[PDB]
């Protein structure tokens, strides 16, 4: 006793990609005109609370992004990575033990539509 049969297929084309990244605060690393990939920084700021006085027409603030020098390390120097508020490139981080690297980055927004107050 036995038996057979037939079928047929067709082919195509696609693409792939990786989903990893889980060990401090989640960021989205965008310096360019057009950029996101995973990265894990975190933004500090000085004090939420702060004001002028309808005087000044332009302010400054830069916080401080936390990541590890290997996070780093896959970048470059002046990558302005947008997590909690906007893409913010930091200066020079250098960590000590356990990539543990911070330093104030600058402001930095992404040419995706926002709404402003």
């Amino acid at each position: 006793m036995a038996d057979f049969d037939n079928l047929f297929d067709a082919a195509i084309a696609r693409a792939d990609e990786t989903i990893r990244g889980y060990m401090g605060t989640s960021a989205t690393i965008t310096s360019g005109e057009q950029s996101g990939a995973v990265i894990r920084g975190v933004f500090d700021d000085p004090e939420n609370i702060s004001y002028a006085g309808q005087g000044v027409r332009v302010e400054g603030s830069s916080p401080s992004l936390f990541v590890r020098t290997d996070e780093v390390r896959q970048l470059r120097r002046g990558d302005t990575l947008t997590i909690g508020e906007e893409n913010f490139w930091v200066d020079r981080v250098s960590p000590d033990d356990g990539g543990s690297c911070h330093l104030w980055l600058g402001r930095g927004v992404p040419p995706a539509v926002n709404r402003r107050r």
